[PDB]
């Protein structure tokens, strides 16, 4: 019933563009929206985010997160490891690679979402969420080696899965960090389950 | 270590702008980023709210109330938590309960309110509060609830059982062209993972 009629470029940077989208509303009235897109998409999605479940015997299961300065936020954020998918790369492969580069952990794929939207009122940006388990007792994950790309500066923060939401709240309260909405949503549901 | 040095307007719409962000990297070197912001944020502690609405009714399994809308940036239909921008002077809780009623017809009760969390921090400064609200589906107010959508706003309500959320989302994605939001999918995943 609703659909895109046209898109007008407003401004294109190296990484991001802003468009004016014209669309037909379900009454048959014509309407405009300001839309953001990445200039990098080729892929099933722009990016992957990895939910990394660190499993060590005789320990709580942990969710492995990352902390990094985010220029658009003007501050540090706590997030799932994540990055853009390389042209020709599979989401699964992008997940294991990003996870290794950002955390040093080598992990196994458990499940992979369809493409899901990041902020559909604002952008067309999509990701695959990839659940990965990490056998923390294997020698390759003993002293995990983070291999950052150029200009990446990532701190790793592992938090117990069964207390994730209280732990994140603590970090916000004391460290003045910004938690990612997908992280926070996952944490909420761990508490809301049953 | 890292901080913003300057922010230069590249293009400003009515709703969104694009900025050339200059910052200090942790090595002491100056770098740039392209940043999206909204033009609408004033003194709100966040741009918007998303509501996690837990519909509770005697002798029913709890349902998560979700909305389906056409999203011009995406060029299609998306399934999301009920959400909107926080009006100037409005509390996040008030905005959550107001958007929930407008989008779904339901009158909720506040359960909890997150701190400001980031929507896509590699791209934008956009933030929300994620507000958990219970809905007393036994109350006569919530019996046959009518959305009160604004001018040009057209929302469908989809209530799904919490205890099977991920499979039910997967089944809807299998039947039609539509994208699930990343926060909704994250929440459904953690419910499975718990
Ligand atoms: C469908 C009816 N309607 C019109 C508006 C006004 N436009 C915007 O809020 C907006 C925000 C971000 C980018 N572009 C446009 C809100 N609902
Ligand atoms: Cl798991
Ligand atoms: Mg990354
Ligand atoms: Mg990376
Ligand atoms: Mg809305
Ligand atoms: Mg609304």
């Amino acid at each position: 019933k609703q659909y895109i009629i046209s898109e007008e470029l407003i401004s294109e940077g190296k990484w991001v563009k802003l468009e004016k989208t014209t669309y037909m509303d379900p009454t048959g009235k014509t309407r405009t929206w300001e839309s953001v897109k990445r200039t990098t998409r080729k892929q099933t999605a722009d990016g992957v985010a990895v939910i990394p479940v660190l499993q060590r015997t005789l320990h709580y299961e942990c969710i492995v997160l990352v902390k990094q300065f985010r220029p658009p936020m003007g501050g540090y954020c706590i997030e799932f490891p994540a990055g853009l998918i390389d042209d020709g790369e599979t989401p699964e492969a992008a997940a294991l690679r990003e996870l290794e580069e950002e955390t040093g952990y080598k992990g196994d794929i458990a499940e992979c979402s369809p493409a899901v939207c990041m902020d559909p009122g604002l952008s067309n940006c999509t990701i695959h969420i990839v659940t990965v388990t990490i056998n923390g007792d294997d020698a390759e994950n003993a002293r995990p080696k983070p291999k950052p790309g150029d200009g990446e500066f990532v701190e790793v923060i592992s938090l117990p899965k069964n207390d994730l939401l209280q732990r994140l709240d603590a970090l916000v309260a004391e460290e003045h960090l910004t938690v990612d909405a997908r992280v926070y949503s996952y944490a909420l549901a761990l508490k809301h389950a049953n």
